């Protein structure tokens, strides 16, 4: 899986509300 990036961005997290990984 190697991570690094690959762990979310581009997987959808906008940031309203929070509970996503990027917030969470
Ligand atoms: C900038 C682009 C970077 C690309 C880097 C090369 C990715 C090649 C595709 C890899 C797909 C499979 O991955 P995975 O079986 O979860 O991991 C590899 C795990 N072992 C080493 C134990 C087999
Ligand atoms: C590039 C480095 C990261 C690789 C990480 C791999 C993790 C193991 C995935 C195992 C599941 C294999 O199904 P996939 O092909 O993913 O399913 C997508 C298939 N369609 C396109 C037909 C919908
Ligand atoms: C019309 C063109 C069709 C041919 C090109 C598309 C081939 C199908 C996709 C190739 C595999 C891409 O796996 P990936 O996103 O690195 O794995 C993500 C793994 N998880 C879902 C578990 C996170
Ligand atoms: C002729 C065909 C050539 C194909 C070349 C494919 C290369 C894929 C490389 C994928 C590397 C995945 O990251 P890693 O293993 O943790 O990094 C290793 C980094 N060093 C080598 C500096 C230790
Ligand atoms: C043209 C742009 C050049 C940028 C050069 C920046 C300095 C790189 C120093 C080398 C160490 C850091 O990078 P790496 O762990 O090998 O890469 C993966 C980095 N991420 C985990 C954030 C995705
Ligand atoms: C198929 C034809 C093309 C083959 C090209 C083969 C040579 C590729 C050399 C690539 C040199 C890249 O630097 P590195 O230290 O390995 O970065 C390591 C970066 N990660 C930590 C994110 C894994
Ligand atoms: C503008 C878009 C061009 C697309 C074509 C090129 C795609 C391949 C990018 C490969 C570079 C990704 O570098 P990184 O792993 O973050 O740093 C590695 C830094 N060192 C080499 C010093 C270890
Ligand atoms: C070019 C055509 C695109 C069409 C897309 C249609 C929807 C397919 C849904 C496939 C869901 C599984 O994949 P995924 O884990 O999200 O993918 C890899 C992304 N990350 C590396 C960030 C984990
Ligand atoms: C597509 C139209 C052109 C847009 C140009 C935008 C430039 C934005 C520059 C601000 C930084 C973006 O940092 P990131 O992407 O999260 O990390 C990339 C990290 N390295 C540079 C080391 C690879
Ligand atoms: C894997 C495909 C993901 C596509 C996601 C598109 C969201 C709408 C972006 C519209 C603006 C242009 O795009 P960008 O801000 O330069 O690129 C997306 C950068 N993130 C992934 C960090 C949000
Ligand atoms: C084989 C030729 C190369 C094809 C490459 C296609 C790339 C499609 C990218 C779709 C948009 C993905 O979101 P992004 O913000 O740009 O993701 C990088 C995440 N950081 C900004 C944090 C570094
Ligand atoms: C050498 C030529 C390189 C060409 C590189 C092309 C990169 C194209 C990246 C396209 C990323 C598309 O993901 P997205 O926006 O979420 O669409 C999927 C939207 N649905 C789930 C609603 C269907
Ligand atoms: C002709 C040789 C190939 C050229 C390169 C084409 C690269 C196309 C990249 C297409 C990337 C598609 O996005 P993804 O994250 O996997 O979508 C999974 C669903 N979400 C966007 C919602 C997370």
């Amino acid at each position: 899986v190697t991570x690094w990036s690959l762990c979310x961005p581009g997987c959808t997290x906008p940031g309203g509300g929070x509970n996503c990984x990027f917030c969470x």
